[PDB]
């Protein structure tokens, strides 16, 4: 049983247990052991912020009640760049690999399609996440560019990400 | 031909002067992301942005004076956790009436040899719109290299789409 639906401020509280979680079971996004460093009262103040904004989304995956995967479209305000989402999407490791990715991507994009703002999603993704670069490009993101020492990992050492985007 | 230059951090006391300058700016040139709404900032609140770029390791605000008055500013900017705290995203703008008098390359150099030496930032990196040459030049002199470039990377003219080139340099 599964329903994605856009986060309300009452899921603050099991969004940050959910993305703590996250934040140790892999190196593949900025989190890392430190967790998310969000009190679930400030990610009430984030999640309206969210959905009041006009170019700005936190969709969550459910499954069986409980949050298994969220997506999220940030965005700068200033005109020169306020039709451009920033992309991050997570999933919890148990449930890799069953489509809860691609669905969760494809309801973003539909969003960000039908929102009339944006025009451009983007993001930045370790080369070695091949995971994230097929999944993106399955959606019909482009590598725009390639980037050393993009991210660090490890405790030492550095390595590359690239840059992909799509019109929208 | 005669001036006064002073290049130096920014320091609170300098908010008022340098709100002032980024307006002044913002309505120059539509290459960056200022436009003519202007910084958005009172003064009071560039003095707390001016706190932290002080008090941060990994950050700085750079100021050049022409003549007693801010002519320029070269700003590194940076994220906190340990994934991405050695990037510092670099942002430049020179006053137009001083363009091509080397005010830029100054303090691009002098933002490059901070970051070298303060020993988190082994990478700086902006986005640069394609068409705004003089920039493109000015960072290839420094030993920064395009590795990309972004369709719809900026707006302008009330509905005009424009390229941006990514570039970055090791450190
Ligand atoms: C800014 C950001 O978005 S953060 C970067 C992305 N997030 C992360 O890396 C966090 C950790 N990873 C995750 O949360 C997940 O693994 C995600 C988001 C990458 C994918 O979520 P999932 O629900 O597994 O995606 P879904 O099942 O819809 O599709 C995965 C696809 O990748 C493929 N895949 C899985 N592993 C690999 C691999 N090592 N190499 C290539 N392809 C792979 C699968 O075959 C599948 O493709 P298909 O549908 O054509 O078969
Ligand atoms: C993220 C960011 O940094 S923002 C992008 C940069 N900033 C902006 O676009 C804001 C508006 N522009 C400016 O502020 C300035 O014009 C800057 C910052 C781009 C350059 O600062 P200046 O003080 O003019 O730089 P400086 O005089 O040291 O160097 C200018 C160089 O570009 C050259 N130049 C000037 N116009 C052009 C052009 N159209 N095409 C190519 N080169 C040019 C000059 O010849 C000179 O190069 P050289 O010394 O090798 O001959």
């Amino acid at each position: 049983e599964l329903l994605i639906r856009e986060a309300e401020p009452k899921d603050a509280a099991e969004l940050v247990a959910f993305l703590n979680r996250v934040s140790l079971e892999t190196d593949f996004t900025s989190l890392d052991g430190d967790g998310i460093l969000l009190t679930s009262e400030e990610m009430e103040i984030f999640l309206n912020k969210q959905a009041s904004s006009d170019n700005q989304i936190t969709l969550l995956a459910f499954l069986n009640g409980k949050i298994a995967g969220i997506v999220n479209i940030t965005a700068d305000q200033r005109k020169r760049v306020r039709h451009i989402g920033d992309l991050f999407i997570v999933i919890g490791k148990r449930y890799w690999n069953n489509g809860l990715g691609s669905l969760l991507l494809e309801e973003a994009i539909e969003w960000a399609q039908a929102s009339g703002i944006l025009r451009r999603l983007q993001l930045t993704v370790q080369t070695r996440n091949q995971a994230a670069v097929h999944l993106y490009q399955k959606h019909g993101f482009v590598i725009e560019g390639s980037q050393e020492r993009g991210a660090y990992i490890e405790e030492g050492k550095f390595i590359d990400v690239y840059l992909m985007g799509k019109l929208i």
